[PDB]
């Protein structure tokens, strides 16, 4: 079926939970043996969220190459994403090592450091220009260059220096700051505006390594971001945009990381975002 009318048909019939459970039943199951090794327990935030072995990002280190991060490679859309958990106190150096080694331009953050009164990820970037951060375990230096605070999101320019080679690179930090502590946003308008700002920066384009996108577990809000982006790109590429099937695209993405889209409300929100986004692209 088309998307917008399949949407109204699920609303009128109130069957979002049944649709979402079907997706959960059909989703791929692949091994995640490296994630479960005892030496990696303090590298995982949640015991039930792990990268598959076949798609995990490897650190370029001979001691321990493990990080909780997955490469989502979308062949028809010609887009790739790295989805990862929010960094832990003992993985902030690994996180920036990955950004460096994978040649990423941008980092997309969809959570606040504290939500619901608890810590959802480490404070992993510097908050003042004159107070830079040094990660001694991976030999990197990180400096805040500029910060632009808007009503729904903040964009930061950062400098990452590999202290071994003295090479430097400019990284863009795109921080969506207004996702509610409970539920999903009422309108997708600010989330779509944010997606378009990431696109306009070059961070999603083939001349760079894959964008790094995270929330707390790296599957819920993060899944919503890449699902919406890929569906909108496919609607632009194909002769028949109504042939894009958001459930099929989500199942394709779940071949590369488990659990993408965590609730039926997140599934409905993803439909809403793609539907509204397709009107603005036109060609409007
Ligand atoms: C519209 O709100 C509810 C609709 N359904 S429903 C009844 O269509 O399945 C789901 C139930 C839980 C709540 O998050 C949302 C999603
Ligand atoms: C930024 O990553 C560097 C960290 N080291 S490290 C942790 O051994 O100092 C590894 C060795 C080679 C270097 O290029 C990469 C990976």
């Amino acid at each position: 079926m088309e998307m917008e009318k399949e949407f109204e048909q699920i609303d009128k019939s109130g069957s979002w939970a049944a649709i979402y459970q079907d997706i959960r039943h059909e989703a791929s199951d692949f091994p995640s043996r490296v994630a479960k090794l005892p030496k990696n327990k303090n590298r995982n935030r949640y015991r039930d969220v792990s990268p598959f072995d076949h798609s995990r990002i490897k650190l370029h280190q001979e001691d321990n190459d493990y990080i909780n991060a997955s490469l989502i490679k979308m062949e028809e859309a010609q887009r790739s994403y790295i989805l990862t958990q929010g960094p832990l106190p003992n993985t902030v150096g690994h996180f920036w090592e990955m950004v460096w080694e994978q040649k990423s331009r941008g980092v997309v953050m969809l959570n606040r450091v504290m939500e619901k009164g608890s810590l959802k990820c480490a404070q992993y970037w510097p908050q003042k220009e004159e107070k830079e951060m040094i990660f001694e375990d991976t030999n990197l230096k990180l400096t805040l260059i500029s910060e632009d605070i808007k009503s729904y999101y903040t964009v930061r320019q950062l400098e990452l220096e590999n202290l071994t080679t003295q090479e430097t690179r400019e990284i863009l930090h795109f921080h969506y700051t207004t996702w509610p502590d409970f539920g999903v946003p009422e309108s997708p308008a600010s989330f779509l505006n944010f997606l378009f700002k990431v696109r306009e920066s070059g961070s999603l384009s083939p001349e760079h390594g894959p964008v790094v996108v995270h929330c707390s577990a790296g599957i819920g809000r993060s899944g919503t971001f890449c699902l919406a982006d890929t569906c909108l790109l496919l609607m632009d590429k194909r002769k028949d945009p109504s042939s894009v099937d958001i459930k099929k695209v989500l199942l394709e993405m779940r071949k590369f990381r488990m659990g993408l889209i965590q609730t039926a409300d997140q599934l409905r929100f993803s439909y809403l975002a793609v539907i509204e986004g397709a009107k603005f692209i036109m060609g409007d």
